[PDB]
């Protein structure tokens, strides 16, 4: 059973909820907000058996839907005047705090075969594909690991390998073996392990991982730079993400250092926990104070996230299956380059803009092409992409995803849609209904909902009914909320999820007993610009709201102008 | 994939809901309305490991709770002036339409706590069981995902959730074909080939490996019956109702053959089955449930039907399997049999319940079903009172004749809720939007009974830990109902989903013609008894309320029969 008193989070999230102690813990099934919809009722995804209809209509190929609706010419790309690319990157990093859906290891081999045999669910290629002319080819896809393998009885559900809580588990890990390996066990300073072979202008980099089949090595053979080791396994997927992970590692070590000065008699354990506790609170505050309001807009923010009252032990904090797909809205924010800038915020030469298809798993570009400062600068001073109904997502992810390290480039929009079918998620209208929103039955009604009859027509041509529209596709097709970057449906799902992660987290930073009133006063002062200042060689940063500020010099200030975190109230006699 | 058109229910309930076709089908996990509460978070029930507390307090022995709170002296028993014993029996029969939770080696003879056994420990100073090294046998319910460290243990419903008379027809296709008369093209159910009840049909016999009905008598050598549900023989009153509905099927198939001579056996079976199903729905929702819930809760939880809603989940909830056991408080300690003058039928007009369990011989050799049905109609149910919860015939002597020791059904109810990982009273109160008492004083207010509140806190320590059955049946009854607010909410909520989420609900456009629905509105359970037994005087009005001979009785000739005119075809 659970300790009747405790001071800190467990690593796995076990015991956050004392009455049902696995809720929000790692390696458990997702909760379902709606009953699953599988071709055979309990296991096989729609699109599995050729010729089998969904709810009266043919299943559209995920790749076909991507081609006809998501595809757009890259020269048309609209930059978001009101959002930085840091808005995109915080979303990915946050996602990697919340959910990871494990797949079986490459092994019959889904990566090299186009045979549809468990556990493979390859994406078929439509006729007249702009890229893949051989229709006997396919895009690789492994089905998500089931919670109960080989069962006839259970309705297939998938697994979340992370703690659902906003607890910085992407830094500290969600399993105890990994969480100990991430720590510096050389001394009693309560530090996280740092790279022993390289530094970034004197500052720390993430340790290297020891992988059986390391993909970062494939991106540059001569460089011989492996993937990094972090709390989450996807830390090296793009260098912008790596940058944020690195930034938070440093911030942990900085805090543990300052707490050692302040409380000299604290051992390594106490320093680690207390630093971890703060980093967690900082991720909560940036997310709920700065990030989410700009996702949802002010109306939805009031509706779905009213003022915090207190912890409610009857609120289920698990990640919902649908959330893993809906929170992928952020794929519409992705620019087709990685932007690097020098200390004058000027294109850092020789390669200021690297195509995304050449940065995936390219840990070598962090170690050998100037560290994280140029990348963080690019995030702060470049605009996000804007989602528009005829410019949904760029070809660097739709045509060339992981191009360097796979037999064929993937299509992330199409994977989003195959994945929703794999997970047995209901269609657009079922989720509309779940959210208390009107459900369009006809092309005209869908036109009204989308304020776009052209797009409504394309969707009905693919899907036949709005009942069958894949949740991602429908969600991101919707016109955006005032001062937000999602439509009503995604607002509802995302809002609902984050409310539960807050109200049902016993260690929420505002919950009575977690922090003293003076510590909460102090924590209210933190910001992400400040964290960049404290832990990089950057001295000019974005004005608050870092997710909106996107134009040099107009939206920038000196580091000296910003309030630091005062750790005075953490001192003990 | 589901047939895009169909006329009749599948046997398994597959394809009722076309978007999620397993919903309400047989042999699937229960739905959870709340997250499970297990000692280890995912599998072990509270009370499993000695010394491990629940939510700050020791776990009370289920048998101790039964002894201190459920036990009452049988001479104090209060009869319900407003409810027949038929009200009790229809509840059990309906339950056997909705849910059966299957179990799996050594649990029947061993008191060692080793999976899958979860034996009930005996407290000191037990009124009945003096040997503290003994125990009450208990098998844990089967898990949906055996041996998993990942999944939160959930249990299985072997029946169709729908109100579809699956206790008559079966919930699996092998069994459903064996229940049919495949000798001819009349669409009949199989009847007993060795015995009759004054010329009328009895249920076939089952072929069981370990048949308990044989143990009851022994010289009589009468095995258990075979029905849609495996529990048909558990008491003869239940057997009577099963038998009654078998006859009613065969009667309807007969009349439809006259009316439509060119219909084959399949068409007759399905069309008769369709009617019997509608009759079970109508008696349940029109006659039964209003008297369970009372008029307030009935309006709240079961407003006027509109139409089928394919987004309503019709699965049975895990908690319902335990909450709907409220009907154990309605059970009288005798089986009552009456002759055609409604007078004690000799020999043995009142048999102790501990001598009727699995006693199929008493149907075949002691006068058939007419005396039993008469006893149900003309005897009062027991009334649930806070100091008279459940009788010792089920608390002390359950299944005494057919196993090594008498069971305690109230205690099993409570061990079972822990087995299933159900939250305690307050979590369910909260789920229902009801106030959650934290102190003995608040619990006194809620129960309108400070004495009972004190006893419960002595056992449980907090209202958070009170077992759902125990808490539910402790609550004062609603005006003109026989459950409190919490059970009203759970039961009401469940039956609303079974109605609004059933594609084959009898009022749903397209199931029956408008003329067939006019005709079906006329059916009643008294009528069904008339049509299919040698009984000619039956209960008035609301059979579940009518409980006193002659005051509440009428002649069969006074009642309208079911007009099958609108079932005729060219
Ligand atoms: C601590 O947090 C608990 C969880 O709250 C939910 O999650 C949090 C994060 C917020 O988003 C909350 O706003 C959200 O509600 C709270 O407990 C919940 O309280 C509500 C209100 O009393 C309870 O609702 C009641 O549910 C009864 C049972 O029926 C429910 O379940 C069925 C199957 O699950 C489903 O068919 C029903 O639709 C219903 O589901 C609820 O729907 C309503 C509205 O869409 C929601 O408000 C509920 O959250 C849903 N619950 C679930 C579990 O999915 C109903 O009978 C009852 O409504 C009846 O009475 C009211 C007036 O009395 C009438 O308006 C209405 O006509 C109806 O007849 C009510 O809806 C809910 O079950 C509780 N959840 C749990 C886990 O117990 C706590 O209240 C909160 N405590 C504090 C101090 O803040
Ligand atoms: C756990 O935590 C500890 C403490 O925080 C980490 O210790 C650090 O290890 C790294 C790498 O293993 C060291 O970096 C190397 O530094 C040497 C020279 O060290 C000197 O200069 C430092 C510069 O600021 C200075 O801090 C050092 O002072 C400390 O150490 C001395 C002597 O032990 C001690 O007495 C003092 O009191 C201080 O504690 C010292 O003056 C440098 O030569 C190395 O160069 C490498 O890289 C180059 C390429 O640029 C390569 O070409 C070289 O040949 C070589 O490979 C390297 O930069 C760092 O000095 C350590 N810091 C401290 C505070 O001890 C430890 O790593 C953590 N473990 C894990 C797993 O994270
Ligand atoms: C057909 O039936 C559908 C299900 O009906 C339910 O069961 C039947 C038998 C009745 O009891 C009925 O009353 C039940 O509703 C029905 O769909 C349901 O419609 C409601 C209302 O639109 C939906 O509730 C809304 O849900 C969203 C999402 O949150 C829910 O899920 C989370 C996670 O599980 C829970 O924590 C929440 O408590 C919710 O349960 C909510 O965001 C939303 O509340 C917000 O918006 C409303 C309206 O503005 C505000 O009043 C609130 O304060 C919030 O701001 C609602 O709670 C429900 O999800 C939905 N269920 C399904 C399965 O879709 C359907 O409408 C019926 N249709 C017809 C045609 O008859
Ligand atoms: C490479 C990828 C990115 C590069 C910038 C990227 C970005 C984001 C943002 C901005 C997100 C949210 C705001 C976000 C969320 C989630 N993603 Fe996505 N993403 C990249 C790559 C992937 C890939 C590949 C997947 C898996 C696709 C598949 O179905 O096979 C992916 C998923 C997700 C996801 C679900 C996570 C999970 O539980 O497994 C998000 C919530 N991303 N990304
Ligand atoms: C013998 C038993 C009965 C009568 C002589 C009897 C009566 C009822 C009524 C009147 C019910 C509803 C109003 C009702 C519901 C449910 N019961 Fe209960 N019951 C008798 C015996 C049992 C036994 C034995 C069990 C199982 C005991 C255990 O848990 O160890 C039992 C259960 C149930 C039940 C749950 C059924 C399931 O899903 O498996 C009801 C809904 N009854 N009974
Ligand atoms: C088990 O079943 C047997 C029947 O198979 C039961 O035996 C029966 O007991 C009754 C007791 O009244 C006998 O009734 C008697 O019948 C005779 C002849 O008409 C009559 O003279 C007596 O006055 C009385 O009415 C019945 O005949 C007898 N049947 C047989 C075949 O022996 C037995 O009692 C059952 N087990 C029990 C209840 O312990
Ligand atoms: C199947 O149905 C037939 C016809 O309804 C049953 O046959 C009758 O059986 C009774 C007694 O068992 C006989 O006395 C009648 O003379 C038979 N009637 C006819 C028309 O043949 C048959 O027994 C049924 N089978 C089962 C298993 O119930
Ligand atoms: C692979 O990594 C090497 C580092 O090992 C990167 O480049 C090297 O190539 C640059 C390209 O202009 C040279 O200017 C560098 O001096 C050189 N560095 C070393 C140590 O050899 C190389 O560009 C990477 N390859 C690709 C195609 O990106
Ligand atoms: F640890 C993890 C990181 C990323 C994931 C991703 C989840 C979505 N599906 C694709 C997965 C990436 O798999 C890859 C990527 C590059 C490769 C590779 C396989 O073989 C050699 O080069 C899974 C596990
Ligand atoms: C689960 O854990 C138990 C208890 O230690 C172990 O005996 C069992 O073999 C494990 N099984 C699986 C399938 O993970
Ligand atoms: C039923 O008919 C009988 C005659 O068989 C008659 O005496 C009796 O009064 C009728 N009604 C009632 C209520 O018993
Ligand atoms: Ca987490
Ligand atoms: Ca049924
Ligand atoms: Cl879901
Ligand atoms: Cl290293
Ligand atoms: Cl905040
Ligand atoms: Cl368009
Ligand atoms: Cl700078
Ligand atoms: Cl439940
Ligand atoms: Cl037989
Ligand atoms: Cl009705
Ligand atoms: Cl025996
Ligand atoms: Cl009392």
């Amino acid at each position: 059973t659970c300790p009747e008193q405790d001071k800190y989070r467990t690593i796995t999230g076990m015991c956050n909820n004392r009455r049902s102690p696995t809720l929000g813990a790692s390696n458990r099934a997702f909760v379902r907000w709606l009953p699953a919809e599988y071709e055979d009722g309990f296991s096989l995804p729609y699109g599995w058996t050729p010729g089998v209809k969904r709810n009266g209509f043919p299943v559209a190929l995920a790749r076909a839907v991507s081609n006809e609706i998501v595809r757009f010419p890259t020269d048309q790309l609209t930059p978001d005047q009101e959002r930085s690319l840091m808005f995109m990157q915080w979303g990915q990093l946050l996602d990697h705090d919340l959910d990871f859906t494990p797949e079986p290891a490459a092994r019959v081999n889904c990566e090299t075969s186009c045979v549809q045999q468990p556990p493979c669910f390859p994406l078929k290629i439509p006729p007249n594909d702009p890229r893949i002319k051989n229709q006997a080819d396919c895009i690789p896809f492994f089905r998500s690991c089931p919670a109960c393998p080989g069962s006839n009885i259970t309705i297939r559900n998938q697994i979340n390998a992370l703690t659902s809580f906003v607890d910085a588990s992407m830094v500290y890990g969600s399993e105890e073996p990994l969480a100990r390996n991430l720590r510096n066990m050389s001394n009693q300073l309560g530090l996280l392990a740092v790279n022993q072979r390289f530094q970034d202008n004197g500052r720390a980099l993430l340790p290297f991982d020891n992988l059986h089949d390391d993909p970062c090595l494939l991106t540059n053979r001569s460089a011989r730079i492996p993937c990094f080791l972090a709390g989450d396994t996807r830390s090296s997927e793009m260098p912008e993400l790596t940058s944020m992970h690195t930034l938070l590692l440093r911030e942990h070590n900085r805090l543990a250092t300052e707490l050692k000065s302040l409380n000299p008699r604290w051992d390594g354990e106490r320093l680690y926990q207390e630093a971890r506790k703060i980093v967690g609170a900082m991720v909560q505050i940036i997310t709920y104070r700065d990030y989410l309001p700009l996702v949802l807009g002010p109306t939805a923010m009031r509706k779905y996230l009213p003022t915090y009252r207190s912890y409610n032990d009857s609120v289920d904090p698990r990640i919902a299956n649908v959330f893993t797909n809906a929170f992928r809205y952020g794929h519409t924010l992705i620019q087709p380059f990685m932007f690097r800038l020098d200390n004058r915020y000027q294109p850092m030469e020789p390669n200021p803009r690297v195509p995304l298809s050449r940065v995936f798993f390219a840990s070598w570009r962090v170690v050998l092409e100037g560290g994280i400062d140029p990348i963080l600068r690019g995030l702060m001073a470049t605009p996000a992409k804007l989602n528009r109904q005829n410019q949904i997502a760029v070809d660097e992810i739709r045509e060339r995803l992981f191009e360097q390290v796979m037999r064929i480039g993937l299509d992330l929009p199409a994977l989003n849609m195959q994945r929703s079918r794999d997970h047995g998620l209901p269609g657009y209208n079922a989720w509309r209904r779940f959210c208390g929103l009107p459900q369009p039955e006809t092309v005209g009604q869908l036109g009204t909902v989308l304020r776009n009859l052209k797009l409504a027509r394309k969707l009905m041509e693919q899907y036949g009914t709005p009942n069958n529209i894949d949740i991602w596709m429908g969600g991101v097709s919707e016109p955006l909320k005032r001062k937000g970057r999602v439509g009503p449906l995604l607002a509802c799902i995302i809002g609902t999820q984050f409310r539960k992660l807050r109200d049902g987290d016993r260690f929420w930073w505002e919950n009575e007993g977690v922090f003293s009133m003076q510590q909460r006063q102090a924590l209210a002062q933190i910001s992400l610009p400040r964290i960049i200042c404290d832990n990089t060689g950057i001295t000019t940063v974005s004005k608050n709201n870092i997710f909106m500020s996107n134009s040099y010099p107009r939206d920038f200030v000196n580091c000296s102008t910003l309030p630091a975190l005062n750790l005075a109230s953490w001192r003990e006699a």
